[PDB]
């Protein structure tokens, strides 16, 4: 790798695969690969490093989970010396992220189970256009650790669109170390959705089409305003790296704006990418009481990371990087394409038209180009187009879209006039209830705002009331700062009163002494609807506030905890928090959780258009004053004709 | 005139001049028109014109408000038989649209004046370069009923950014209809801000410039998708009508949208705007007390609408439209490039990628073409970039960016060490201080969902809670809806819990029987943080709720009522909705404020990066299904070359 936090090579992946198989040959053992990851070097030796590369060196550590012979082990390897350098069982709760491989095996156990098979005929179903699914189960109090899921089966005959047309009515549990159907229960029969309408490739779809969108064009006389050097960015007044996990998917770091005024660069984040999901459901019936997924966590988000079609899911200018991820054999598979970068035109970057000035005619409008880092992650018909917006201002905008397909609940219901009870949902289409649920994103930001040494800042935008007359103004409001002392004094609720969220260096203020900062502007809040006891909000619990902010920790990094598959909420965190360490002039991070509400409607079948969030990183204080004050609009240049 | 609602041609200025003046010689009056504007025309006819425009006949009728020998007229012309067929004095409180020239009378009185000619050289500043401003003073409890504003002055020596040199601790009042100064008082020397690094042309900087931003050159092999013919757009399945107001500045009516599926154009909004701003300072002072602008009652935003400068304001392809204002007298303006209108590139409709079928690889992604009509308005050191988007798939975006130019307070302080009391606002310079304001917007949208008859739902998300052990869930949240049947119910707070807020045509059914609706998602809210008894507050009581329905009335237009300047807070939407008129099932209008609490900090000096806000009127049960589902990507052409 040309960096210490550079994204894991082919290469890189095949020497663990056989220094583990090195000490279980494949012959004697059942070995599987669950992550194989970069083990995070130190931030001080990357400090060191960054400023002195020639002469600071970093050895590439991996950490590995593996099940190995039923034993969930894990295994630190020093690719600098070749070895294994670590190897311990995990005994506590929870398992490792689901594998790709096991869960092909597992979708196909129900078309050779003779229970199932029954299940199909008495319904009229063709087995031969059955496709099922595994669906994590989580933890509801229960003794047994065991890797179960459940699996639901869909028709497919003349659609592709398999998650609107489910065979809804029946449990199956199958046991994914064994390999087996442990538990079926033939509950109910209910209609199939048709077919008709469903299907969204345009192969498949036929006249009318409409409206027509006019043609584009375009062309950069210079080519891009980026540079990348590996996985290194180089564009306007920002440096930053690229990575990649493939627990985490898209990893920030090393993010440092170029001063103009100042002449210096000056470092904003050192890290930041999505630490979980949560999208749970609101069925309490058997059906779905179980379906609440911590996507990267139970399915890995890097894992999940699909390839973008270029043109499409990035406009005709962008570059494109290719990763690897690993199968459950620990061979590197190439995902070409899975993330991308381009410039963004057209936004006016501030203006100004003075008419206060007689005889006088002053106006001023200037443009900016920003820069889109962008990566889509699909977990089955869940679609999530991940942003990371910079731009010259020094401002951050990380955001989210929403596409993919409703999960439906199949019903004999056609008609809204039959509902006698609550559905959980809404009929969306004939026999199909969109079910309720949340999508919920929790964001690691370490911010190092001018350096390490930090601290969080609320102020209160409070009313005053003038009691003494001495004012023919009854009220006015003014701002009150208060400095978070310890975790249980950042753990904010956004929507209780107005304040502004800053996070400043304490040692480091502008000429006229306001300390360097940078504000959190939020999208409306969602919070959490299920109750703080339940078992999936225990197990979601980093979802009970808007914004949470911790000392830094190397090994705080997840935050439903290292092992999720049937976790027990022991540690995440929510739990963490409660040592309530000093955050004050400290290396600290930052944690916002970004949710939404999905009450299913019609526009949203058969396919949903998309739907978006985003919050912005505001430089508050940081500069002397407006940093773009001298940059020039790009240049307009004329079209070359045919 | 092409149709009935277009805005007022330069014709028809003229027209309203002659007839006005053949009433009230100006040999003998002092006449000053302060608006000039449709009076709009009945809805039904409005309606009925529509379906046969051939066959409808609507008279042109103009309102009129002129100050004549000091009275207050509103006059209504009939411009089909061209004749005056009303003309009544306004006898009670408030005044109208204060006009420009005016101002600019206003604005020489302190340099003729002995007290201030002292008051300038007592502090070394000299007189020729010194530059006023009016500003509006609202009302404070007292009896008086006159036409008073405060003036301020700047320095401008070597820097056009005269708004950050004030000449700070002078109250000077000056009295409009006898254009004098009544009030004096020379309470406080302070300095004045230094003219370095204030400059914003780029005619008046000199390096270092950067970061260097890329160009670009762009092409539509077919032209744009929108057909403009008169006021009249054509884009893609939408039909609009733009309008524009003096006071109201740019008028969406007309808005329907065609349904490919039900092979019929649907009505979706009638006409939308926005009816008043409120832009309250928070230093009690004596300095700023009274400021707290009323922009499009106080100023006009049709007024005060720049012309867009090409390439800057709007992209290289967008189109233009100009409108007319009228000065004092009744003469016509031509305000060029009021209006552009131009399509937006590179967004991602829908997508899916399709693992989840063995041995198949599925996968779409879709792009959309967006409409965006935008606007500028500058109101003295303030810009407001006003945009109308619509999409393919029924959603409309309005939104609104901030730019410009912070209201300064002379101060001697030069840092932060130095203040010993609240200085409401923040040092943002030397000698500088950004004041704490607010900015609310309170948009007008007569929704008419599939037509007239509408009803407003509040769906509010209800956290249940298993009890009875049927379950292995402690929880699960539902939905709750409700119709609003008095405008006391359509009341609403947005934050104080999760509901979804819908407009319906009770009436038409989805055929799964579901309501045609359209809902509201609206971005973070802000409220008011000044007391409900305060002055400002009262005449500006229309912030009071995030959402209002009221039952529609041709005459309920301004929220802030029809007289704003002085005005006593008797005529306001709170005070109509007092009626509590019933609001099932009937022509209803929704009211949305949109709030910014505004804390100065460095980089919003000399000149202020856009900050911008948003929200979203999405299709809800509208559509039978996704309503682009056969809607194609524009074509990717290649650039042909150099
Ligand atoms: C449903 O199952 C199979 C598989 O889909 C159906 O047959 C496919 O078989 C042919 C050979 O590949 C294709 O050319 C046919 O067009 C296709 N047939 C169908 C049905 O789509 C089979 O006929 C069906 N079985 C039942 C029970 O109807
Ligand atoms: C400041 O006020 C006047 C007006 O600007 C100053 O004189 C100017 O006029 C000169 C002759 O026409 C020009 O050559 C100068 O460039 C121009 N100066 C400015 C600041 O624009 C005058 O110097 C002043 N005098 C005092 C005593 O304050
Ligand atoms: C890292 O480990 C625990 C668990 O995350 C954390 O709370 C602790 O403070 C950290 N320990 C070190 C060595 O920093
Ligand atoms: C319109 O005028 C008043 C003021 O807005 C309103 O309250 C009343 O009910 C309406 N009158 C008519 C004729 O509808
Ligand atoms: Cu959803
Ligand atoms: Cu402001
Ligand atoms: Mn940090
Ligand atoms: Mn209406």
């Amino acid at each position: 790798v040309q960096h210490p936090l550079d994204p894991l090579t082919k290469e890189e992946f095949l020497a663990v695969q056989t220094i583990v198989q090195n000490k279980y040959p494949i012959s004697n053992n059942r070995l599987a690969f669950h992550y194989i990851g970069l083990d995070d070097p130190e931030k001080d030796h990357v400090l060191r490093y960054e400023t002195h590369p020639t002469l600071v060196s970093i050895p590439r550590k991996i950490f590995v989970v593996a099940i190995i012979n039923s034993q969930t082990h894990e295994i630190l390897i020093n690719l600098r010396i070749r070895s294994i350098v670590s190897d311990n069982i995990h005994n506590g709760y929870g398992f490792p992220i689901l594998s790709v491989d096991e869960q092909s095996l597992a979708i196909k156990l129900p078309l050779k189970y003779p229970p199932f098979i029954d299940s199909v005929k008495k319904r009229g179903l063709n087995l031969s256009e059955i496709v099922c699914s595994s669906f994590t189960m989580g933890w509801f109090g229960e003794e047994k650790n065991v890797r179960t899921v459940r699996l639901d089966c869909f028709m497919k005959e003349s659609t592709v669109n398999i998650y609107v047309r489910p065979i809804t009515g029946i449990t199956i549990v199958a046991d994914l170390d064994l390999m087996k159907i442990v538990e079926y229960h033939d509950r109910d029969i209910e209609a199939v959705p048709t077919a008709e309408n469903t299907e969204y490739q345009v192969s498949k779809q036929s006249p009318p089409f409409g409206p027509k969108q006019h043609s584009l064009t375009s062309h950069q006389p210079q080519g891009p305003g980026f540079q990348i050097n590996g996985h290194s960015v180089s564009w306007a007044n920002w440096k930053f790296h690229i990575g990649f996990d493939v627990r985490a998917g898209i990893v920030i770091s090393l993010a440092s704006i170029y001063d103009l005024e100042k002449h210096k660069s000056r470092r904003v984040l050192y890290k930041g990418y999505i630490s979980e999901l949560f999208v749970p459901y609101q069925d309490p019936t058997e059906e779905f009481y179980f379906k609440t997924f911590f996507d990267s966590g139970e399915f890995g988000f890097g894992l999940s990371t699909v390839s973008l079609i270029p043109n499409r899911d990035c406009p005709p200018h962008a570059q494109f990087i290719d990763t690897y991820v690993h199968s459950a054999n620990g061979t590197p598979i190439l995902l070409k394409n899975a993330i991308c970068v381009f410039e963004q035109y057209g936004n006016i970057m501030w203006r100004h038209t003075e008419n206060g000035i007689p005889n006088e005619s002053i106006e001023e409008s200037r443009t900016e180009v920003n820069l889109i880092v962008r990566t889509i992650v699909t977990v089955g018909n869940y679609d999530n187009v991940i942003d990371w917006e910079f731009k010259a201002s020094g401002s951050i905008k990380p955001s989210i879209a929403l596409s993919g397909i409703l999960e439906i609940k199949g019903t004999n219901i056609k008609h809204k006039d039959e509902i006698k009870e609550d559905l959980h949902g809404k009929l969306v289409s004939a026999n199909s209830i969109g079910i309720y649920h949340d999508h919920f994103y929790i964001y690691y930001l370490d911010f190092d705002i001018d350096g390490t040494h930090n601290s969080f800042e609320k102020t209160s935008l409070k009313t005053v009331r003038i009691k003494d007359g001495s004012s023919k103004r009854k009220s006015y409001w003014t701002t009150e700062t208060q400095t978070a002392k310890t975790e249980s004094d950042a753990k904010i609720t956004i929507g209780l009163a107005p304040a502004e969220l800053v996070v400043v260096n304490p040692n480091i203020k502008t000429a006229v002494g306001n300390e360097v900062g940078y504000r959190l502007i939020p999208a409306i809040p969602a919070h959490p609807l299920l109750t703080e006891d339940d078992y999936p909000q225990i197990r979601g619990a980093f979802t009970n506030y808007n914004v949470w902010v911790t000392a830094y920790n190397r090994t705080e990094k997840w935050a439903g905890g290292l092992y999720v598959d049937h976790s027990r909420g022991d540690d995440t965190l929510a739990v963490w928090t409660k040592q309530n360490r000093e955050i004050v002039n400290k290396d600290i991070v930052m944690w916002h959780v970004v949710g939404i509400h999905h009450v299913p409607a019609q526009e949203d079948f058969p396919i949903m258009p998309l739907l978006s969030t985003s919050f912005e990183l505001r430089p508050t204080n940081f500069f002397e004053r407006n940093p773009v004050l001298k940059t020039l609009s790009p240049r307009d240049v004329a079209w070359p004709g045919c």
